[PDB]
């Protein structure tokens, strides 16, 4: 555990380990209105042990959003919301990201006020299930819709909803933003071969699959600096639905674009869920040859993995999803090898406090 314990630079930020709290919805924003509140903002300050924590997703809009309860980025009631997270956290000394998130295809009307979703195309993910409110305290897993293609002009709409949450996110004294470009979303959704028919600029060829993408972060980067954007990327899982022919090649060249962004880090995410694919270390030796910021990888680590990784040059920061839930000080127990509570999948997403807030740390 010595490297994971050691600062590292972020931008203009010092951080004071390469341990990472990652992305981790857990559908608890105050209704109506889908409010940042204070039940998350002790949570997250619970956890500011971590090296940076990265926000659950937060939708940039109306219909961007996937699950139920979920706390969005785009009125300023949500960006106040926000702000009492961020107070919190940087009380205790520690540097947070906003997820910013578009869905695309993986949600379901009754999510999106009755809209259909958007995606690349009008294929629906196969074999994925979103949650919904359907008036009981807990959520109602459905199968996802099909969505409609993106027009020219919807294009244009998300690249101005993203730019104008990464504003919000720095009005909620956020230190930065992470595009959501993994994980089945919207913009996974054009990056994917498979889930990409498209026969303008945005589809077929590599360059035109990754267009969006590089438009997307052009604005982030021109809101608010590269220095506050990072993204992140799922070059190999397709759990959510989307799968492409040659992701060696589309991802070794995503990084390569992202590092002429000069973004401030590149995460990838190596698991999801059960979805834990071969993930050569060639390839990943390749990623850090074609991005040269920080890089970070969560999926399934524990501290001897995470060491590696960092000492074989792999990673700079690893990231730790489930064990962050159960283990509020999981650095203090990572460092001192202290038995790692475990998580209760009930009551991961929705309801209150109860498997949020009251994990206790560690006492022998
Ligand atoms: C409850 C839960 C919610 C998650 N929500 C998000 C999310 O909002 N955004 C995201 O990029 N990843 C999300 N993830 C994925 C995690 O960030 C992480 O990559 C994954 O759990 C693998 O790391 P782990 O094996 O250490 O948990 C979620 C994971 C879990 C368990
Ligand atoms: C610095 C010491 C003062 C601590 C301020 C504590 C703020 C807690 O705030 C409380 O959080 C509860 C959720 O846990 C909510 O149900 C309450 O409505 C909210 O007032
Ligand atoms: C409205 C938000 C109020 C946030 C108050 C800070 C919440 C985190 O409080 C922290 O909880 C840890 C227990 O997990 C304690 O061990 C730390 O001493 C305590 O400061």
């Amino acid at each position: 555990x010595q490297s994971l314990f050691q600062p590292i630079t972020l931008g203009a930020l010092t951080l004071k380990n390469r341990i990472v709290m990652p992305p981790l919805t857990r559908s608890r924003a105050s209704q109506p209105g889908d409010v940042a509140n204070h039940m998350m903002a002790i949570y997250y300050a619970q956890r500011a042990s971590a090296g940076l924590i990265v926000s659950e997703g937060t939708q940039i809009s109306p219909t961007a959003k996937g699950y139920a309860w979920t706390p969005g980025i785009y009125t300023p009631e949500q960006i106040a919301g926000w702000r009492i997270v961020t107070e919190a956290v940087h009380a205790k000394g520690c540097a947070i990201f906003a997820q910013l998130w578009h869905v695309g295809r993986v949600t379901h009307p009754d999510n999106i006020d009755g809209q259909q979703p958007i995606s690349s195309s009008t294929l629906k993910a196969e074999n994925v299930k979103v949650f919904v409110d359907n008036g009981s305290d807990e959520p109602g897993f459905v199968d996802v819709a099909v969505p409609r293609a993106m027009t020219k002009a919807d294009i244009a709409q998300v690249i101005a909803d993203y730019r104008q949450a990464a504003l919000n996110a720095m009005e909620a004294g956020f230190d930065g933003i992470e595009l959501h470009a993994a994980n089945g979303y919207l913009i996974n959704q054009f990056i994917d071969s498979e889930a990409n028919n498209r026969s303008d600029e945005y589809g077929g060829s590599l360059e035109n699959r990754l267009r969006f993408l590089d438009e997307v972060v052009a604005a982030l980067v021109d809101a608010i600096g590269a220095e506050r954007v990072g993204v992140r990327l799922a070059p190999l899982t397709t759990l959510n639905g989307t799968v492409d022919a040659d992701p060696i090649l589309t991802y070794t060249a995503a990084a390569a674009l992202l590092n002429k962004h000069r973004i401030v880090y590149l995460h990838i995410a190596e698991v999801d869920w059960d979805d834990a694919p071969d993930t050569p270390v060639s390839f990943k030796r390749a990623l850090r040859e074609a991005y040269q910021g920080v890089l970070i990888y969560a999926g399934r680590y524990n501290a001897e993995k995470a060491e590696q990784a960092i000492n074989d040059g792999l990673a700079d920061m690893i990231g730790f999803g489930r064990p962050f839930i159960a283990n509020p000080d999981l650095p203090e127990r990572l460092r001192h090898g202290y038995p790692l509570a475990e998580h209760v999948p009930a009551t991961l997403f929705g309801g209150g406090e109860k498997g949020l807030t009251d994990y206790p740390t560690y006492q022998a």
